């Protein structure tokens, strides 16, 4: 295809085509803009959100919108990585992830005054796209390194291989490039 | 005194006092993570929302929990601008800027995506900190070039120098670097 249509939550969007590899078509979700879709993924994610939980981790600016918004409604805090150390963090903690886009050494980075809200606690990942699990076993060490325990992990969509513990509202299939 | 105290809308925290330049220390605001804190600056900010504001954006990602719940709140769309190009962006826009701290060169850059959301709007820039301007003459150009008419800066607090064009909820002196 060239645009991928999708209905989440009953709010509708067409999801543009785009390559991605040596010639890989995947369908590109951004929430960053969309109050709507944003806060429909939001509501519909924490009606299915594990009471166990006691914090959230999300690794991607676009979902932030997502985390704060799931924040909101279940009561519960999240926890933003970001993807190189930042001037406002403290003694952060890196772990390295090696990319599908351009396969260059990429880096998931925790603040070291987030480790407080993981170190002990329950975790639930947060993402916009959940892929095959190369940046998602990353941010799992990196949150299990300081101290969390990952128990779930949510998105709005699972990509490729349909795994089962994923808390999805949809799943993405894999196009032919053209 | 290490910590310098805030209080918006009832909310109170108390924010470390971080060094950030040569002889220099200021109050650290992130509303990364801070879902009560994030939603209160909203809450407060829409009721001083001047009504012919059309959308809203924002040049910080630090900012992007205040600029969604705004949207949220006032049902005016939101644009998030960014300091390097990326991926999902189409035909973006453009501009160059030296910063402060850094003091080096920083890009602006809009997508084209967004100039639609813009165009013959009335805008409001969203920042958590104005300090400087270094990017709100910046991105107040690169907007208005696109079509875009800026009646409005918003934030949560003005530091150092109290910016006038600007509706703040409070502000931030600097600080002797201990």
């Amino acid at each position: 295809m060239r645009t991928y249509p999708v209905e989440i939550a009953g709010v509708r969007r067409e999801l543009p085509i785009v390559q991605v590899g040596p010639g890989v078509a995947v369908a590109l979700l951004n929430l960053l803009g969309d109050t709507e879709l944003t806060e429909a993924a939001a509501e519909a994610l924490a009606k299915r959100l594990p009471p166990e939980v006691e914090v959230l981790v999300t690794p991607e600016v676009k979902a932030v919108p997502l985390a704060h918004a799931l924040s909101r409604i279940t009561g519960k805090p999240y926890v933003v990585a970001r993807k190189t150390e930042k001037p406002y963090m403290i003694n952060p903690v890196s772990r390295q992830v090696l990319s599908i886009t351009t396969g260059k050494p990429q880096l998931l980075v925790l603040d070291g005054a987030d480790i407080p809200r993981v170190r002990g606690k329950k975790v639930a990942i947060v993402d916009d796209v959940v892929s095959t699990g190369s940046t998602l076993a990353g941010l799992r060490e990196l949150i299990e390194s300081v101290g969390g325990e990952v128990v779930a992990v949510l998105a709005v969509f699972t990509e490729g291989t349909p795994r089962q513990d994923v808390v999805a509202l949809g799943h993405l299939p894999l196009f032919k490039p053209e």
